[PDB]
């Protein structure tokens, strides 16, 4: 009718392997059983049982903190003569038992113009992890991919990673990432996650034409439509940033000559002067316009 203590407490690891003594009640007065009460949980009832001879309390199930963290057991001491009853208090105590998981709203392919400012954020992350305190902290880094540090992951709230342009961006240097995004726990040793976040780097206008002859051209013609001199330029942007326009900007007053806009190519006009100095500009169809200039001197 009284029990060895006013109750029982144990805390216990979760995953203790099952047949683990725990507490043991101790009831006396005749013949004593134990057994829970009606009112213990049936979760708890499947997690732990109580020798009716012995008292003694054993891990029946698989104990998971993140399926719950503490129980309540109702001890009956029945002598076969209402039964005492005293309270049995379980903490389970947190194994870093799970890694992080990324949450299908974390970005995994973006597009960022090469002129994006350092500073600028370009994608977040999520993960989760339910384990606790340390073992459920969540911290991320760029483990490979991550060339010449041109990006860098800050962690908020244990959870949120944003990743920002850390170095300025070049497509003509380099137009695509692949980055390895590590979550981690600080569990001692820590658990982590990986996850790729492909980044593909868009074209700004930002390469001029170039003339393919630095010093220009020096050429003589003896002609109706006789070709007199191809100028070529090229430029390292990509798509409408390195279409190029040739024209002929000054010294051809008298119409001697035609450029062909998208060749470059000049010749005399189906139809004076022993000498002409052309000058041509070369534009690019990217904005804004980039161009170049050079000289075309043509003795007849
Ligand atoms: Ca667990
Ligand atoms: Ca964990
Ligand atoms: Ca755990
Ligand atoms: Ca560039
Ligand atoms: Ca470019
Ligand atoms: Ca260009």
């Amino acid at each position: 009718v009284q029990f060895s203590n006013a109750s029982y407490e144990a805390v216990i690891m979760e995953n203790l392997a099952l047949g683990t003594e725990i507490v043991r009640v101790q009831a006396y007065s005749n013949q004593i059983t134990y057994r829970f009460d009606a009112y213990t949980s049936a979760q708890a009832k499947a997690l732990f049982k109580i020798d009716a001879i012995t008292g003694v309390i054993t891990v029946k199930g698989l104990v998971d903190r993140e399926k719950g963290d503490f129980y309540t057991l109702t001890v009956v001491a029945d002598d076969g003569g209402v039964d005492s009853t005293v309270k049995v208090y379980i903490t389970v105590l947190d194994e870093n038992d799970n890694s992080p998981r990324f949450d299908f709203t974390s970005d995994s392919a973006i597009s960022v113009p090469e002129d994006c400012p350092v500073g600028q954020r370009v994608a977040t992350v999520k993960a989760r992890d339910p384990d606790a305190g340390s073992n459920g902290q969540v911290v991320f880094s760029l483990a490979s991919g991550n060339i010449a540090g041109a990006f860098e992951i800050i962690t908020s709230n244990d959870s949120i990673g944003e990743v920002f342009v850390a170095k300025p961006l070049d497509r003509e240097e380099l137009d695509h990432y692949i980055l390895k995004v590590v979550a981690s726990d600080r569990g001692t040793p820590p658990r982590k996650k990986d996850h790729i976040l492909q980044v593909t780097i868009l074209d700004v206008n930002d390469n001029p034409p170039v003339i393919e002859s630095p010093f220009g051209y020096n050429v003589s013609v003896n002609e109706g439509g006789t070709s007199v001199v191809q100028v070529r330029a090229t430029d390292r942007d990509i798509g409408i940033n390195s279409v190029l326009s040739y024209y002929i900007t000054e010294g051809n007053e008298d119409m001697t000559f035609r450029m062909d806009r998208i060749s470059g190519e000049i010749a005399t006009r189906p139809a004076r002067q022993n000498f002409y100095h052309l000058v041509v500009t070369v534009e690019d169809e990217g904005t804004p316009t980039l161009s170049a200039t050079t000289h075309v001197y043509v003795t007849i």
